[PDB]
């Protein structure tokens, strides 16, 4: 998928697992937003194509990617604890990484 | 240091996160975290005891330390950034990773 | 792609390496075994389809492939730096980490 | 410990992986490597600390770290599972990601 197919699927089920009453959906949501992220990670972001691929922007915006799938895995474990509030709230925390990428490459 | 003593440090500085005026304030205090964390990654707990270094509860209880370590890095990038309440609420979501490890090897 | 066709890319790579004499090929052949190596991430292999998802051996099959995905990323640092040989004994290394993971899970 | 007296630490037990016998001696030294690059992580080095602790250097040398924790991990499973040759080849491989450091930041 492209780079903004996966960003939608990200954005898709964060609004999904805000809502969900279960462990198992929110497990599910994060597998697919685990499965998008690690995706997108070989896009070239339109603010990048530039850049030459081994820039220390394209290393940053990679190590972006990494630190989401790092806080997907966390929350995973949580769900997988059946703690469906905590990984709710891990999702809602990782946010914040969405955001600093965005504000420094969308 | 002993395990326990880097675990009050962790503690202590999750509470001066929490108490933090300042972006500097968190910084510094993640900053320690990070250290006791690292610190405390080599020891054995008493659960774990009777365990070789090389089984899959070692592995585990090692893994739990990455994960705690990954999120006070993803942590410290919103403090770098001056993201005060970003960076205080990410350590009040790590807390989950410090629940689960006790829940299992405490 | 499923699981074995982003082997087979993974092994046409290695080989690719294996024969590049300059850094372009062995950073483009690395670029292409990155992209492999996370897409593979989502498969479930034959030999744990009956376990359950959070399973100790589909966390152990998860891990088996960031060892892998972290061994690609600190050869493409030697393969940007244009250390050709440097790059292609890296690759040469991590055939160990397609062993062990084929041994248990193949 | 400082950061001259963990590399000691670093480079004395790479001497001793060379000269190891059995997995064991291996293990044991890759061990004390992790301890001391992990301890050694908490330094700025003379280089950098003029540079903030946010700096894109200081972020790049605390990634060199995480690079050489991750391949004695790696190399760790290899000794674990008593391949004793195939885990000096990883202890000789990671010299570049020693040197690597060294050329930017000693
Ligand atoms: C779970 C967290 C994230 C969410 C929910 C998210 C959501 C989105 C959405 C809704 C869009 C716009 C979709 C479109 O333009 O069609 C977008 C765009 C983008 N995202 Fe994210 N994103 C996340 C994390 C990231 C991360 C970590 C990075 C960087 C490492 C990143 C880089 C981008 C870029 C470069 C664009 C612009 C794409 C373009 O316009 O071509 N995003 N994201
Ligand atoms: C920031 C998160 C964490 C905090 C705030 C924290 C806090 C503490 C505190 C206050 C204690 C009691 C110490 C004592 O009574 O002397 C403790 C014990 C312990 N913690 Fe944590 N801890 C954290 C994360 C972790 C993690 C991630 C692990 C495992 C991967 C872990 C494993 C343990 C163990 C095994 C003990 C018992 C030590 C003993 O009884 O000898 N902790 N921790
Ligand atoms: C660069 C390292 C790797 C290379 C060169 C590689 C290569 C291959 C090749 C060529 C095949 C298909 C062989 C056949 O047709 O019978 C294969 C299958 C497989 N590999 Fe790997 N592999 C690597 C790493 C890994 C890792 C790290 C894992 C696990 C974490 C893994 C898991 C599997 C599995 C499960 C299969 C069987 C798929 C099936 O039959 O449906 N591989 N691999
Ligand atoms: C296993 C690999 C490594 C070995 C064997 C090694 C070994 C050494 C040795 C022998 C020294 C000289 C100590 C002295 O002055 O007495 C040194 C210095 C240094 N190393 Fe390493 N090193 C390794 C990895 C690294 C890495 C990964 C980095 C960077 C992330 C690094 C950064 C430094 C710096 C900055 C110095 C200068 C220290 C000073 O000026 O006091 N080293 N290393
Ligand atoms: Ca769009
Ligand atoms: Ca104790
Ligand atoms: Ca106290
Ligand atoms: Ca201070
Ligand atoms: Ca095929
Ligand atoms: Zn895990
Ligand atoms: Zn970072
Ligand atoms: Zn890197
Ligand atoms: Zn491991």
């Amino acid at each position: 998928a492209d780079l903004e197919d996966n960003m939608e699927t990200l954005n898709d089920n964060l609004k999904v697992i805000e809502k969900a009453d279960n462990a198992a959906q929110v497990k599910d949501a994060l597998t697919k937003m685990k499965a998008a992220a690690l995706d997108a990670q070989k896009a070239t972001p339109p603010k990048l194509e530039d850049k030459s691929p081994d820039s220390p922007e394209m290393h940053d915006f990679d190590h972006g990617f990494d630190i989401l799938v790092g806080q997907i895995h966390a929350a995973l474990h949580l769900a997988n604890e059946g703690k469906v509030k905590e990984a709710q709230a891990a999702a809602e925390q990782l946010k914040t990484t969405c955001n600093a990428c965005h504000q420094k490459y969308r």
